[PDB]
C-alpha cells in the first residue's frame, strides 16, 4: 500500500505502509527517509493533526492518500 507525504522542501515522496500502520510507525518510515525525529513531526491529513496510537485505516487513510509533513522546532 502508498501513501504521498509532501516533504519539508515541497517535494512529494512515497511511503510503503500497511493499512493497520499506527501514526509512531508513520512517523518513523518519515524518520528513515528524511532524518527528522518524530517528536519534531506533525503530520496532516485533509486539514486534522493525525495523533499517535491510531492507525491509518483509523483515519481512512487509503491508496494515494497526502499527508503533510510539517516540523515542529
Amino acid at each position: 500500500l502508498q501513501i504521498f507525504v509532501k516533504t519539508l522542501t515541497g517535494k512529494t515522496i512515497t511511503l510503503e505502509v500497511e493499512p493497520s500502520d499506527t501514526i509512531e510507525n508513520v512517523k518513523a518510515k518519515i524518520q528513515d527517509k528524511e532524518q527528522i525525529p518524530p517528536d519534531q513531526q506533525r503530520l496532516i491529513f485533509a486539514g486534522k493533526q493525525l495523533e499517535d496510537g491510531r492507525t491509518l485505516s483509523d483515519y481512512n487513510i487509503q491508496k494515494e492518500s497526502t499527508l503533510h509533513l510539517v516540523l515542529r522546532l
